[PDB]
């Protein structure tokens, strides 16, 4: 019992952290067989990031004005290639703690956990979501760019996310591990609109169901509700539809439970419309939505 | 920009974790050098475990009854003995990934994460808080016994929890590693009260300033207050009498922010006292209290 925001194990991203510097700029990369994969805007200056022309900056390096250094020892580096956002730098050596892995691009409203990481150290562990937004509400400061968010299935890392950016709003943004953003967020110094964000519903259906499997069951009501019904409430208050695709995720945690998602769905219209009436469920005053459906049962089971 | 409940990256410690079976009972120990440790619980059967005599139990058991495997591997085990809680398994080979470390017994109010771990493998890592009634609300199921707390200062690992129970009310304890349990819990399968909790005073200012320091200042008033003015709303609202030490340890966060202690006091008495009003603060609907001044500090500096 109990139930925290938990993140993966961090170790087998940890051995693939570098730093990488170029020129007087800093941050970290990520280092997977034989290529260690970063931001592009390693290759700025300061004076650059107001309106950078990549290409042309990236012609002006050399391999051998790429400094990587996985910790103690500096990487040799015998190519580069920019792909979209990301810079992929071609060592003479394969990282021997190379996990098994996958690149993948997260859907909006899937978590993963984030590694942060300073001048190629690891610094600390942290589970997010992406938000329905393309931007993720992390915990980074200057020199993060680099670190990297994932998902671990047994022994396989999947690289889901790569940080480069910090909006004027302090949310942040950034990449999957081929450069392309999440969201139409661009690599330069200028203010960017993040779309309107929503609260993602099945996620808190999820922790709803968290919620009565570890014994918080105040919210629970003698109510039903419908689809349809349970939308006009959901638009109300800016969240997302629910669909039959969400319902169906939903489905082993209704059945661990014996709740019938539309009877949840009625506890979650209950909780929009009157609030929390100064109660918490699972510590906390709000309506959290940062747990698929995947991990509370992950957590509810103990998947290591 | 932006605070999130950060544990320590776990890879450290993901190196340490085997899986020890005695009989039918299986948990986790932790090998550091040639010695593995592990809740003294793993001797006993269900039907023990109401009123264990640790020391019969143990008695009737032999080296090679302890099955320790370290993933892939089988450890040989040349000693065994009990200290306090748990057990020391003297095995022949010293773990090759044992980082640097210490054991200390952390105080109240302390954090630290916990790498939740499985048939010796690893799950999850999340940060708490060591309660003032010295139980942790972890998430832990059955299996996670032997799970470790811990805390790093760059390369130094100091353990400082092994997870051994739940108690009736869902709440979790353990002991320092040396077998010591923190608060007056027994290894034993009977009810037994956690004392009275308290909110960590010193920790939700931290996380005040923390909010300070992310642009969250809606709190903040024109207001002053005392250490006794502040210390009779601490005491009617069950928090912790703030202190002169407390007050010193939060110097740091004082000086970044240049908002005097006793100021920040009377922004939390008025939160106290009227509530959030419906509004967040870092994304929380309610009083934090698990951030240490030190894990703002180290949070908001990037500290590797
Ligand atoms: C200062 C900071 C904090 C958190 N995360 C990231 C950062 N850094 C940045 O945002 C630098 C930067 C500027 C403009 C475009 C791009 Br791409 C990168
Ligand atoms: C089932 C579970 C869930 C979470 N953490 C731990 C557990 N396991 C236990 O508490 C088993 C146990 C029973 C009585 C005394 C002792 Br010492 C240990």
């Amino acid at each position: 019992s109990g139930f925290r925001k938990m993140a993966f194990p961090s170790g087998k991203v940890e051995g693939c952290m570098v730093q990488v510097t170029c020129g007087t700029t800093t941050l970290n990369g990520l280092w997977l067989d034989d290529v260690v994969y970063c931001p592009r805007h390693v290759i700025c200056t300061s004076e650059d990031m107001l309106n950078p022309n990549y290409e042309d900056l990236l012609i002006r390096k050399s391999n051998h004005n790429f400094l990587v250094q996985a910790g103690n020892v500096q990487l040799r580096v015998i190519g580069h290639s920019m792909q979209n956002c990301v810079l992929k730098l071609k060592v003479d050596t394969a990282n021997p703690k190379t996990p098994k892995y996958k690149f993948v691009r997260i859907q909006p409203g899937q978590t993963f956990s984030v590694l942060a990481c300073y001048n190629g150290s690891p610094s600390g562990v942290y589970q997010c979501a992406m938000r329905p937004n393309f931007t993720i509400k992390g915990s980074f400061l200057n020199g993060s760019c680099g670190s990297v968010g994932f998902n671990i299935d047994y022994d396989c890392v999947s690289f889901c996310y790569m940080h480069h950016m910090e909006l004027p709003t302090g949310v942040h943004a950034g990449t999957d591990l081929e450069g392309n953003f999440y969201g139409p967020f661009v690599d330069r110094q200028t203010a960017q609109a993040a779309g309107t964000d929503t609260t993602i519903t099945v996620n808190v259906l999820a922790w709803l169901y968290a919620a009565v499997i570890n014994g918080d069951r105040w919210f629970l009501n003698r109510f039903t509700t419908t689809l349809n019904d349970f939308n006009l409430v959901a638009m109300k208050y800016n969240y997302e539809p629910l669909t039959q695709d969400h319902v169906d995720i939903l489905g082993p945690l209704s059945a661990q439970t014996g709740i019938a998602v539309l009877d949840m769905c009625a506890s979650l219209k209950e909780l929009l419309q009157n609030g929390m009436n100064g109660r918490t469920i699972l510590g906390s005053a709000l309506l959290e939505d940062e747990f698929t459906p995947f991990d509370v049962v992950r957590q509810c089971s103990g998947v290591t």
